[PDB]
DNA sequence: CTTATGT
DNA sequence: AATAAG
């Protein structure tokens, strides 16, 4: 089965990803920026208990670490933790947005390639490491009132809510898949951040290319959702479109 | 939570 | 002078 044949490639069986070929990312600040430290608005016990097991898992995974930082942004409860990074985003130097919009991206799908595989990378941003010099930028406060610990944590990986994460991830995965594209010139590979479409001319080619792509992704340290995957179908949902008989 | 954005 | 998003 696809699951048992590629244990490293699936998030369900391969563990949390880590893009081993990608250097830890340095996040340049605007020329005039200084740190901003926003105090954490009190969280209800209900919200704290809701967020707590997620924080603990991320700490166990090494994705969060303790720190002392002159930067601080608030966590809000939505329960899942959502960090308000807007004041950090304002102080980070802009980069050119290189992620294509879906309409333009799908123009690269010719009618000859009607066999599709769709893969969704799980926890994509967390696969990219942050350089230790840039980690303090993303710090937030974490309290366990019944454990005593009050102090800051920060991310060791590219965080959610950071304005440049989609572009930095798209660019990194493009670098990591450049050789795959060269080794498989008869395949069409569309990348939209963590959403991938592979297109082939035949079921057999789509099967062999999907085998090669899963093997490559897993080897590089990325992880796809086995639950959501659409493998070697003539009909798939990709980027909100239904792809069917060359349409949409 | 805060903060940017039609009748 | 309600709405979506971090």
């Amino acid at each position: 089965t696809w699951l048992s044949d590629f244990p490293q490639a699936w998030a369900e069986t391969g563990g949390m990803g880590l893009a081993v070929r990608q250097a830890p990312l340095i996040i340049p600040l605007k020329a005039t920026s200084t740190p901003v430290s926003i105090k954490q608005y009190p969280m209800s016990q209900e919200a704290r208990l809701g967020i707590k097991p997620h924080i603990q898992r991320l700490l166990d995974q090494g994705i969060l670490v303790p720190c002392q930082s002159p930067w601080n942004t608030p966590l809000l409860p939505v329960y899942r933790p959502v960090q308000d990074l807007r004041e950090v985003n304002k102080r980070v130097e802009d980069i050119h947005p290189t992620v294509p919009n879906p309409y333009n991206l799908l123009s690269g799908l010719p009618p000859s390639h009607q066999w599709y595989t769709v893969l969704d990378l799980k926890d994509a941003f967390f696969c990219l490491r942050l350089h230790p010099t840039s980690q303090p930028l993303f710090a937030f406060e974490w309290r366990d009132p019944e454990m005593g610990i009050s102090g800051q944590l920060t991310w060791t990986r590219l965080p959610q809510g950071f304005k440049n994460s989609p572009t930095l991830f798209d660019e990194a995965l493009h670098r990591d898949l450049a050789d795959f594209r060269i080794q498989h010139p008869d395949l069409i590979l569309l990348q939209y951040v963590d959403d991938l479409l592979l297109a082939a001319t035949s079921e057999l080619d789509c099967q062999q290319g999907t085998r090669a792509l899963l093997q490559t992704l897993g080897n590089l340290g990325y992880r796809a959702s086995a639950k959501k995957a659409q493998i070697c179908q003539k009909q798939v949902k990709y980027l909100g479109y239904l792809l069917k008989e060359g349409q949409r």
